Protein backbone atom coordinates (compact mmCIF):
# COMPACT_ATOMS: atom_id res chain seq x y z
CA UNK A 1 0.00 0.00 0.00
CA UNK A 2 1.54 3.02 -1.11
CA UNK A 3 0.64 6.54 -0.06
CA UNK A 4 0.65 8.31 -3.16
CA UNK A 5 -1.47 5.93 -4.86
CA UNK A 6 -3.60 5.88 -1.26
CA UNK A 7 -4.17 9.74 -2.29
CA UNK A 8 -4.64 9.01 -6.44
CA UNK A 9 -7.34 6.46 -5.41
CA UNK A 10 -9.22 8.95 -3.68
CA UNK A 11 -8.85 12.11 -5.96
CA UNK A 12 -10.02 9.33 -8.68
CA UNK A 13 -13.32 8.36 -6.05
CA UNK A 14 -13.83 11.85 -5.76
CA UNK A 15 -14.04 12.84 -9.76
CA UNK A 16 -16.50 10.29 -9.36
CA UNK A 17 -18.66 12.86 -7.89
CA UNK A 18 -18.46 16.03 -10.41
CA UNK A 19 -17.98 16.95 -14.17
CA UNK A 20 -13.98 17.04 -14.43
CA UNK A 21 -12.44 16.49 -17.73
CA UNK A 22 -10.04 13.24 -17.64
CA UNK A 23 -6.97 15.34 -19.12
CA UNK A 24 -7.54 17.76 -15.46
CA UNK A 25 -7.64 14.59 -13.88
CA UNK A 26 -4.89 12.91 -15.14
CA UNK A 27 -3.06 16.53 -14.53
CA UNK A 28 -3.77 16.40 -10.88
CA UNK A 29 -2.40 13.12 -10.86
CA UNK A 30 0.71 14.38 -11.12
CA UNK A 31 2.78 16.49 -8.81
CA UNK A 32 3.73 19.11 -11.43
CA UNK A 33 7.82 19.34 -9.85
CA UNK A 34 9.52 16.99 -7.82
CA UNK A 35 12.76 18.05 -6.26
CA UNK A 36 15.52 15.68 -4.61
CA UNK A 37 18.74 16.69 -3.68
CA UNK A 38 21.75 15.39 -1.40
CA UNK A 39 21.99 17.38 1.65
CA UNK A 40 25.36 17.26 3.09
CA UNK A 41 26.59 18.47 6.37
CA UNK A 42 29.84 18.44 8.76
CA UNK A 43 29.18 15.99 11.77
CA UNK A 44 30.63 17.08 15.20
CA UNK A 45 33.54 14.40 15.07
CA UNK A 46 34.39 15.84 11.53
CA UNK A 47 33.23 13.79 8.95
CA UNK A 48 30.58 14.91 6.14
CA UNK A 49 27.44 13.24 6.01
CA UNK A 50 25.05 13.13 3.44
CA UNK A 51 21.46 12.87 3.32
CA UNK A 52 18.84 13.27 1.19
CA UNK A 53 16.16 15.73 1.09
CA UNK A 54 12.84 16.36 -0.63
CA UNK A 55 10.37 19.45 -1.91
CA UNK A 56 7.55 18.10 -3.98
CA UNK A 57 5.50 21.14 -5.89
CA UNK A 58 2.13 19.38 -6.41
CA UNK A 59 0.37 21.78 -8.28
CA UNK A 60 0.69 26.00 -8.24
CA UNK A 61 -2.76 26.89 -9.93
CA UNK A 62 -4.19 28.95 -7.40
CA UNK A 63 -0.96 30.66 -6.34
CA UNK A 64 2.51 29.88 -4.65
CA UNK A 65 3.00 26.30 -3.19
CA UNK A 66 2.20 25.80 0.41
CA UNK A 67 3.83 22.72 2.95
CA UNK A 68 5.77 22.05 5.78
CA UNK A 69 8.74 19.63 5.81
CA UNK A 70 9.33 16.50 7.78
CA UNK A 71 12.66 15.25 9.40
CA UNK A 72 11.52 11.26 9.57
CA UNK A 73 14.24 8.81 9.14
CA UNK A 74 11.34 6.63 7.78
CA UNK A 75 10.56 9.61 5.03
CA UNK A 76 9.84 8.14 1.64
CA UNK A 77 9.45 10.30 -1.61
CA UNK A 78 5.71 8.61 -2.15
CA UNK A 79 4.90 10.26 1.70
CA UNK A 80 5.61 13.61 0.36
CA UNK A 81 4.18 13.74 -2.81
CA UNK A 82 0.91 12.57 -0.96
CA UNK A 83 1.15 15.34 1.94
CA UNK A 84 1.61 17.48 -1.16
CA UNK A 85 -1.13 16.50 -3.22
CA UNK A 86 -3.06 16.64 0.06
CA UNK A 87 -2.19 19.85 0.78
CA UNK A 88 -3.17 21.39 -2.23
CA UNK A 89 -6.45 19.86 -1.12
CA UNK A 90 -5.89 21.47 2.20
CA UNK A 91 -5.31 25.37 0.97
CA UNK A 92 -8.27 25.31 -1.93
CA UNK A 93 -11.20 24.16 0.60
CA UNK A 94 -10.56 26.95 3.11
CA UNK A 95 -9.95 29.41 -0.25
CA UNK A 96 -6.32 30.30 0.20
CA UNK A 97 -4.31 31.65 -2.68
CA UNK A 98 -1.47 28.65 -2.32
CA UNK A 99 -0.97 25.06 -4.21
CA UNK A 100 0.05 22.24 -2.38
CA UNK A 101 3.62 21.47 -1.48
CA UNK A 102 5.83 19.32 0.81
CA UNK A 103 9.45 18.52 1.85
CA UNK A 104 10.94 16.56 3.85
CA UNK A 105 14.69 14.93 4.73
CA UNK A 106 15.40 11.23 5.44
CA UNK A 107 17.23 12.03 8.85
CA UNK A 108 16.39 11.06 12.69
CA UNK A 109 16.89 14.36 14.05
CA UNK A 110 16.52 12.78 18.14
CA UNK A 111 20.66 11.72 17.52
CA UNK A 112 20.86 15.25 16.42
CA UNK A 113 22.99 17.45 18.37
CA UNK A 114 22.28 21.64 17.75
CA UNK A 115 24.57 22.56 15.60
CA UNK A 116 24.20 19.92 13.09
CA UNK A 117 20.47 20.98 13.37
CA UNK A 118 21.15 23.92 11.91
CA UNK A 119 23.56 22.52 9.56
CA UNK A 120 21.37 20.19 8.13
CA UNK A 121 18.82 23.44 8.12
CA UNK A 122 21.51 25.48 6.77
CA UNK A 123 22.30 23.07 4.09
CA UNK A 124 18.46 21.97 3.13
CA UNK A 125 17.89 25.43 1.91
CA UNK A 126 21.14 25.71 0.22
CA UNK A 127 20.05 22.79 -1.78
CA UNK A 128 16.45 23.58 -2.83
CA UNK A 129 16.93 27.42 -3.01
CA UNK A 130 16.25 27.22 -6.79
CA UNK A 131 12.99 26.18 -5.84
CA UNK A 132 11.61 27.92 -3.25
CA UNK A 133 10.40 31.44 -2.39
CA UNK A 134 7.95 34.53 -1.03
CA UNK A 135 5.76 33.68 -4.18
CA UNK A 136 7.32 30.28 -5.71
CA UNK A 137 7.02 28.10 -2.09
CA UNK A 138 6.72 28.62 1.27
CA UNK A 139 7.61 26.35 3.68
CA UNK A 140 6.25 25.50 7.41
CA UNK A 141 7.13 23.24 10.26
CA UNK A 142 6.07 19.94 10.41
CA UNK A 143 6.65 16.29 11.88
CA UNK A 144 9.81 16.74 14.17
CA UNK A 145 10.55 20.46 12.59
CA UNK A 146 10.00 23.66 15.08
CA UNK A 147 9.99 26.88 14.56
CA UNK A 148 13.73 27.38 15.92
CA UNK A 149 14.67 25.33 12.51
CA UNK A 150 12.53 27.60 10.71
CA UNK A 151 13.89 30.98 11.73
CA UNK A 152 17.49 29.01 11.21
CA UNK A 153 16.04 28.20 7.63
CA UNK A 154 14.96 31.45 7.17
CA UNK A 155 18.18 33.29 8.04
CA UNK A 156 20.13 30.86 5.56
CA UNK A 157 17.91 31.88 2.54
CA UNK A 158 18.03 35.91 3.56
CA UNK A 159 21.76 35.31 2.82
CA UNK A 160 21.36 33.85 -0.44
CA UNK A 161 19.12 36.02 -1.14
CA UNK A 162 21.12 39.08 -0.40
CA UNK A 163 17.83 40.66 1.66
CA UNK A 164 16.17 41.76 -1.96
CA UNK A 165 12.70 41.11 -1.12
CA UNK A 166 10.50 39.58 1.50
CA UNK A 167 12.69 37.25 2.45
CA UNK A 168 10.73 36.59 5.93
CA UNK A 169 7.96 35.55 4.11
CA UNK A 170 9.66 32.89 2.56
CA UNK A 171 9.00 30.40 5.37
CA UNK A 172 5.93 30.54 7.81
CA UNK A 173 6.06 29.04 11.56
CA UNK A 174 9.09 31.46 12.71
CA UNK A 175 9.78 33.06 15.50
CA UNK A 176 7.57 35.83 16.95
CA UNK A 177 11.26 38.08 16.90
CA UNK A 178 11.98 37.58 13.28
CA UNK A 179 8.69 37.31 11.45
CA UNK A 180 6.51 35.36 13.33
CA UNK A 181 3.21 35.70 13.73
CA UNK A 182 0.65 35.42 16.93
CA UNK A 183 -1.62 32.53 17.32
CA UNK A 184 0.51 30.13 15.78
CA UNK A 185 0.86 27.75 18.50
CA UNK A 186 -2.80 26.73 18.87
CA UNK A 187 -3.96 27.16 15.23
CA UNK A 188 -5.16 24.00 14.90
CA UNK A 189 -6.73 24.14 17.91
CA UNK A 190 -8.74 26.98 16.91
CA UNK A 191 -9.62 25.48 13.67
CA UNK A 192 -11.12 22.33 14.96
CA UNK A 193 -12.90 24.16 17.72
CA UNK A 194 -14.45 26.56 15.22
CA UNK A 195 -15.16 23.71 13.15
CA UNK A 196 -16.64 21.63 15.57
CA UNK A 197 -19.00 25.08 16.71
CA UNK A 198 -20.05 24.93 13.59
CA UNK A 199 -21.20 20.98 13.01
CA UNK A 200 -23.22 21.62 16.29
CA UNK A 201 -24.71 24.84 14.85
CA UNK A 202 -25.89 23.13 11.78
CA UNK A 203 -27.27 19.83 14.03
CA UNK A 204 -29.16 21.83 16.33
CA UNK A 205 -26.65 21.43 19.29
CA UNK A 206 -25.86 23.86 21.66
CA UNK A 207 -22.63 22.91 23.14
CA UNK A 208 -22.53 24.19 26.62
CA UNK A 209 -21.83 21.21 29.28
CA UNK A 210 -22.00 18.26 27.26
CA UNK A 211 -19.06 15.82 26.39
CA UNK A 212 -15.90 15.69 24.30
CA UNK A 213 -13.61 12.65 24.52
CA UNK A 214 -9.77 13.44 22.55
CA UNK A 215 -7.41 10.94 21.78
CA UNK A 216 -3.70 12.09 21.95
CA UNK A 217 -2.30 14.85 24.58
CA UNK A 218 0.22 16.20 21.92
CA UNK A 219 -0.28 20.24 21.22
CA UNK A 220 -2.77 19.62 18.93
CA UNK A 221 -5.27 17.34 21.44
CA UNK A 222 -4.31 19.32 24.72
CA UNK A 223 -5.17 22.55 22.81
CA UNK A 224 -8.60 21.34 21.43
CA UNK A 225 -9.44 19.73 24.93
CA UNK A 226 -8.53 23.19 26.08
CA UNK A 227 -10.12 25.59 24.02
CA UNK A 228 -13.37 23.37 23.82
CA UNK A 229 -13.42 24.15 27.50
CA UNK A 230 -13.47 27.50 27.41
CA UNK A 231 -14.78 28.80 24.28
CA UNK A 232 -17.75 25.95 23.76
CA UNK A 233 -18.06 25.28 27.37
CA UNK A 234 -18.15 21.85 26.84
CA UNK A 235 -17.21 19.34 29.54
CA UNK A 236 -13.61 17.18 29.12
CA UNK A 237 -13.99 13.42 30.06
CA UNK A 238 -11.39 11.39 28.47
CA UNK A 239 -8.04 11.95 27.15
CA UNK A 240 -5.30 9.62 26.19
CA UNK A 241 -1.70 9.62 24.67
CA UNK A 242 0.65 7.23 23.42
CA UNK A 243 0.12 5.03 26.65
CA UNK A 244 -3.56 4.99 27.59
CA UNK A 245 -6.26 7.18 28.54
CA UNK A 246 -8.27 8.64 31.80
CA UNK A 247 -11.70 8.76 31.75
CA UNK A 248 -13.62 11.15 34.24
CA UNK A 249 -17.42 11.83 34.04
CA UNK A 250 -17.19 14.89 36.11
CA UNK A 251 -14.71 16.09 33.74
CA UNK A 252 -10.40 16.26 33.37
CA UNK A 253 -8.86 20.08 33.83
CA UNK A 254 -6.63 19.67 30.78
CA UNK A 255 -3.67 22.35 32.44
CA UNK A 256 -3.39 19.79 35.12
CA UNK A 257 -3.29 16.73 32.98
CA UNK A 258 -0.55 18.63 30.87
CA UNK A 259 1.42 18.74 34.43
CA UNK A 260 0.97 15.34 35.12
CA UNK A 261 2.12 14.26 31.42
CA UNK A 262 4.93 16.47 31.67
CA UNK A 263 5.85 15.71 35.57
CA UNK A 264 5.82 11.69 34.53
CA UNK A 265 5.98 11.58 30.69
CA UNK A 266 2.57 9.91 30.56
CA UNK A 267 -1.38 10.83 31.10
CA UNK A 268 -1.74 7.58 33.09
CA UNK A 269 -2.69 6.80 36.67
CA UNK A 270 -4.28 10.52 36.77
CA UNK A 271 -5.94 11.11 40.55
CA UNK A 272 -9.47 10.79 40.31
CA UNK A 273 -9.85 9.32 37.21
CA UNK A 274 -10.24 5.88 35.70
CA UNK A 275 -7.45 4.19 33.45
CA UNK A 276 -8.27 3.17 30.22
CA UNK A 277 -6.97 1.91 26.60
CA UNK A 278 -7.46 4.21 23.56
CA UNK A 279 -9.91 1.21 22.14
CA UNK A 280 -12.79 1.56 24.54
CA UNK A 281 -11.88 5.58 24.71
CA UNK A 282 -13.10 5.49 21.33
CA UNK A 283 -16.35 4.97 22.05
CA UNK A 284 -17.33 7.38 25.04
CA UNK A 285 -21.11 7.99 25.14
CA UNK A 286 -19.85 12.00 24.30
CA UNK A 287 -21.51 14.48 21.66
CA UNK A 288 -17.66 15.16 20.21
CA UNK A 289 -15.10 12.93 19.93
CA UNK A 290 -11.80 14.60 18.71
CA UNK A 291 -9.19 12.09 17.63
CA UNK A 292 -5.89 13.67 17.16
CA UNK A 293 -2.89 11.08 17.17
CA UNK A 294 -2.07 8.31 14.98
CA UNK A 295 -3.17 7.43 11.60
CA UNK A 296 -5.60 5.03 11.02
CA UNK A 297 -7.63 4.55 14.50
CA UNK A 298 -11.55 4.41 13.62
CA UNK A 299 -12.07 1.11 11.32
CA UNK A 300 -14.49 -1.21 10.70
CA UNK A 301 -14.01 -3.25 13.59
CA UNK A 302 -14.80 -0.71 15.73
CA UNK A 303 -16.76 1.72 13.22
CA UNK A 304 -20.28 0.23 14.56
CA UNK A 305 -19.04 1.19 18.17
CA UNK A 306 -18.42 4.82 18.17
CA UNK A 307 -21.10 7.05 19.97
CA UNK A 308 -20.09 10.80 19.22
CA UNK A 309 -22.69 13.14 17.53
CA UNK A 310 -20.02 15.31 16.22
CA UNK A 311 -16.24 13.60 15.04
CA UNK A 312 -13.73 16.57 14.68
CA UNK A 313 -10.69 14.52 12.74
CA UNK A 314 -7.63 16.80 13.70
CA UNK A 315 -5.01 14.10 12.67
CA UNK A 316 -4.37 13.49 9.06
CA UNK A 317 -6.87 10.25 7.99
CA UNK A 318 -8.04 8.81 11.11
CA UNK A 319 -11.32 7.23 10.02
CA UNK A 320 -11.08 4.63 7.36
CA UNK A 321 -13.44 5.17 4.16
CA UNK A 322 -15.75 1.42 5.14
CA UNK A 323 -15.72 3.87 8.79
CA UNK A 324 -16.81 7.02 7.08
CA UNK A 325 -19.33 4.94 5.68
CA UNK A 326 -20.74 3.65 8.83
CA UNK A 327 -20.70 6.24 10.11
CA UNK A 328 -22.75 8.12 7.75
CA UNK A 329 -25.59 5.47 7.75
CA UNK A 330 -25.23 5.78 11.71
CA UNK A 331 -26.46 9.67 11.58
CA UNK A 332 -22.59 11.34 12.46
CA UNK A 333 -21.58 14.30 11.61
CA UNK A 334 -17.95 13.93 10.83
CA UNK A 335 -15.42 16.71 10.25
CA UNK A 336 -13.32 15.73 7.19
CA UNK A 337 -9.11 15.84 8.25
CA UNK A 338 -8.27 18.29 5.81
CA UNK A 339 -11.09 20.32 6.65
CA UNK A 340 -11.22 20.48 10.03
CA UNK A 341 -7.31 20.51 10.79
CA UNK A 342 -7.23 23.82 8.35
CA UNK A 343 -6.61 26.25 10.81
CA UNK A 344 -2.34 25.97 10.98
CA UNK A 345 -2.16 26.36 7.44
CA UNK A 346 -4.70 29.47 7.53
CA UNK A 347 -2.69 30.69 10.45
CA UNK A 348 0.71 30.25 8.44
CA UNK A 349 -1.34 32.22 5.45
CA UNK A 350 -2.05 35.16 7.71
CA UNK A 351 1.83 34.91 8.80
CA UNK A 352 2.91 35.26 4.90
CA UNK A 353 0.42 37.76 4.72
CA UNK A 354 1.82 39.74 7.14
CA UNK A 355 5.73 39.31 6.22
CA UNK A 356 4.87 40.01 3.18
CA UNK A 357 3.29 43.53 3.79
CA UNK A 358 5.62 44.39 5.92
CA UNK A 359 2.29 45.10 8.99
CA UNK A 360 1.98 42.65 11.65
CA UNK A 361 -1.47 41.98 13.57
CA UNK A 362 -2.10 41.26 16.60
CA UNK A 363 -3.87 37.94 18.25
CA UNK A 364 -7.68 39.70 17.85
CA UNK A 365 -7.40 40.31 14.74
CA UNK A 366 -5.63 36.87 13.86
CA UNK A 367 -8.20 35.02 15.77
CA UNK A 368 -11.27 36.95 13.72
CA UNK A 369 -9.85 36.47 10.64
CA UNK A 370 -9.20 32.49 11.42
CA UNK A 371 -12.74 32.13 12.64
CA UNK A 372 -14.66 33.80 9.82
CA UNK A 373 -12.30 31.59 7.18
CA UNK A 374 -13.17 28.66 8.56
CA UNK A 375 -16.79 29.25 9.24
CA UNK A 376 -16.91 29.69 6.02
CA UNK A 377 -15.42 26.85 4.30
CA UNK A 378 -17.27 24.83 6.96
CA UNK A 379 -20.54 25.86 5.75
CA UNK A 380 -19.60 25.37 1.84
CA UNK A 381 -18.48 21.83 2.81
CA UNK A 382 -22.01 20.87 4.46
CA UNK A 383 -23.96 22.66 1.65
CA UNK A 384 -22.25 20.53 -1.05
CA UNK A 385 -22.88 17.80 1.32
CA UNK A 386 -26.78 18.53 1.42
CA UNK A 387 -27.13 19.55 -2.15
CA UNK A 388 -25.58 16.12 -3.57
CA UNK A 389 -26.17 13.99 -1.09
CA UNK A 390 -22.60 12.68 -1.16
CA UNK A 391 -20.63 11.90 2.38
CA UNK A 392 -18.64 14.67 3.51
CA UNK A 393 -15.33 14.21 2.77
CA UNK A 394 -16.67 13.99 -0.29
CA UNK A 395 -17.98 17.44 -0.36
CA UNK A 396 -14.95 18.51 0.56
CA UNK A 397 -13.17 16.96 -2.17
CA UNK A 398 -15.61 18.41 -4.85
CA UNK A 399 -15.07 22.19 -2.85
CA UNK A 400 -11.10 22.25 -2.90
CA UNK A 401 -11.01 20.09 -6.34
CA UNK A 402 -13.21 22.15 -8.52
CA UNK A 403 -11.57 25.78 -6.93
CA UNK A 404 -8.22 23.74 -8.35
CA UNK A 405 -9.97 23.12 -11.48
CA UNK A 406 -11.76 26.45 -12.13
CA UNK A 407 -8.13 27.70 -11.63
CA UNK A 408 -6.33 25.49 -14.56
CA UNK A 409 -8.80 25.94 -16.47
CA UNK A 410 -8.54 29.88 -16.30
CA UNK A 411 -4.77 29.55 -16.87
CA UNK A 412 -5.73 27.62 -19.91
CA UNK A 413 -3.33 24.17 -18.84
CA UNK A 414 -6.36 22.66 -19.70
CA UNK A 415 -9.10 23.80 -22.36
CA UNK A 416 -11.55 21.27 -21.26
O1 LIG B 1 2.19 18.40 15.66
P1 LIG B 1 1.42 17.58 16.74
O2 LIG B 1 1.66 18.20 18.14
O3 LIG B 1 -0.09 17.56 16.41
O4 LIG B 1 1.97 16.10 16.75
P2 LIG B 1 2.49 15.40 18.05
O5 LIG B 1 3.08 16.42 19.05
O6 LIG B 1 3.56 14.35 17.68
O7 LIG B 1 1.31 14.62 18.76
C1 LIG B 1 1.44 13.25 18.99
C2 LIG B 1 0.41 12.82 20.02
O8 LIG B 1 -0.27 11.67 19.58
C3 LIG B 1 0.23 10.64 20.42
N1 LIG B 1 0.47 9.42 19.67
C4 LIG B 1 1.51 9.08 18.69
N2 LIG B 1 1.24 7.77 18.30
C5 LIG B 1 0.07 7.34 19.03
C6 LIG B 1 -0.57 6.17 19.01
N3 LIG B 1 -0.13 5.09 18.17
N4 LIG B 1 -1.57 6.03 19.75
C7 LIG B 1 -2.10 6.91 20.56
N5 LIG B 1 -1.50 8.18 20.68
C8 LIG B 1 -0.35 8.33 19.83
C9 LIG B 1 1.45 11.14 21.11
O9 LIG B 1 1.64 10.54 22.34
P3 LIG B 1 2.98 10.69 23.13
O10 LIG B 1 3.36 12.15 23.25
O11 LIG B 1 2.81 10.12 24.51
O12 LIG B 1 4.09 9.94 22.45
C10 LIG B 1 1.07 12.52 21.32
O13 LIG B 1 0.16 12.60 22.35
N1 LIG C 1 0.10 15.93 12.48
C1 LIG C 1 -0.84 16.15 13.57
C2 LIG C 1 -2.14 16.75 13.05
C3 LIG C 1 -2.03 17.38 11.67
C4 LIG C 1 -1.25 18.68 11.69
O1 LIG C 1 -0.59 18.97 12.71
O2 LIG C 1 -1.29 19.42 10.68
C5 LIG C 1 -1.12 14.85 14.32
O3 LIG C 1 -0.93 13.78 13.74
O4 LIG C 1 -1.53 14.92 15.48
Amino acid sequence: IDPFEMAVKQLERAAQYMDISEEALEWLKKPMRIVEVSVPIEMDDGSVKVFTGFRVQHNWARGPTKGGIRWHPAETLSTVKALATWMTWKVAVVDLPYGGGKGGIIVNPKELSEREQERLARAYIRAVYDVIGPWTDIPAPDVYTNPKIMGWMMDEYETIMRRKGPAFGVITGKPLSIGGSLGRGTATAQGAIFTIREAAKALGIDLKGKKIAVQGYGNAGYYTAKLAKEQLGMTVVAVSDSRGGIYNPDGLDPDEVLKWKREHGSVKDFPGATNITNEELLELEVDVLAPAAIEEVITEKNADNIKAKIVAEVANGPVTPEADDILREKGILQIPDFLCNAGGVTVSYFEWVQNINGYYWTEEEVREKLDKKMTKAFWEVYNTHKDKNIHMRDAAYVVAVSRVYQAMKDRGWVKK
